[PDB]
């Protein structure tokens, strides 16, 4: 929609921001987009694909969800609330760490999973395995979020990531049970109350994973169900001159622009 494009460009101009958006249907067909194939830093949005990789290994038997991953204080990095709470106990299970990574964006738990799957190269291999030739993880937390201008490390594009989301949730990447679990984790996410879902109607089923990077990166990827119609969505923004609250409001505004499009396309 032309209103969709114009409204996003008005936000970009007035907030000195770039907004990358892709909305795809369950089969990956494009519904709408803006700067869809511009690369943006993934920031913590990769933790959703990371959990998907873990569930695939659980599905295949190469990982077990209740396996205990032991660690010491060396695994604590900034914003590791669950990892800090479980530190005295000495471990988190595979599933606990994945849920912490998805629902709290726990950075220590993310690095703990990376230790167990083979590091950033293994995450990138999983993207390639499910047909995403674009998304790439080059580093662990926190440095993967440095978001140095122009750096192609640790990037994706809105369209590639939206199609990856659709493959994971609708395209058979996971068993029905693992798909349902990761869906519920996304709905129950604790970090997205002020971002995309704040801009969507309150009767839409929404689940998503946020990201924040230095140099003004603020992202939110996931899915929404509007009545019976399911969509996958990826939103990446760069707004160096906005405050953190204003960046939250920007993503929520993008959610409203998406909503106007979806409501009118009926
Ligand atoms: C996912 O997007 C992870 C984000 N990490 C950021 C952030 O939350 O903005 C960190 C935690 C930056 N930060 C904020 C406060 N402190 C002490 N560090 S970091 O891992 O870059």
């Amino acid at each position: 929609k032309l209103t969709f494009k114009t409204d996003l460009e008005k936000l970009e101009r007035e907030k000195a921001a770039q907004i990358g958006v892709a909305i795809v249907d369950p089969q990956g067909e494009i519904v709408a987009g803006h700067r869809m194939a511009q690369r943006f830093a993934m920031c913590s949005t990769f933790k959703f694909p990371l959990a998907a990789l873990v569930f695939e290994r659980i599905d295949s038997g190469t990982e077990r969800g209740d396996r205990k991953l032991s660690y010491g204080p060396d695994m604590i990095v900034e914003w590791s609330p669950a990892t800090e709470r479980f530190l005295a106990s000495g471990h988190m299970t595979v599933l606990e760490a994945a849920q912490a990574a998805v629902q709290l964006s726990d950075n220590g738990a993310t690095n703990l999973l990376l230790r167990e799957i083979g590091g950033p190269a293994a995450m990138t291999q999983y993207f390639r395995k499910i047909g995403d030739s674009v998304s790439r993880l080059d580093r662990k937390e926190p440095e993967m979020g440095d978001n140095t201008p122009g750096d192609l490390r640790d990037t994706t594009t809105p369209i590639a990531m939206a199609r990856t989301v659709a493959k994971v949730l609708y395209g058979g990447a996971l068993t029905s049970t693992s798909t349902h679990t990761i869906e519920r984790w996304l709905i129950g996410n604790q970090t997205g109350d002020a971002t995309l879902r704040a801009g969507f109607p309150k009767d839409w089923v929404v689940g998503e994973k946020t990201g924040t990077c230095a140099n003004g990166g603020r992202n939110d990827i996931g899915f929404f169900k509007a009545q019976e119609r399911d969509y996958a969505v990826a939103v990446y923004t760069t707004a160096p001159k906005l405050s953190a609250v204003e960046r939250d409001e920007l993503v929520a505004s993008v959610g409203q622009v998406i909503t106007q499009l979806i409501l009118s396309t009926d």
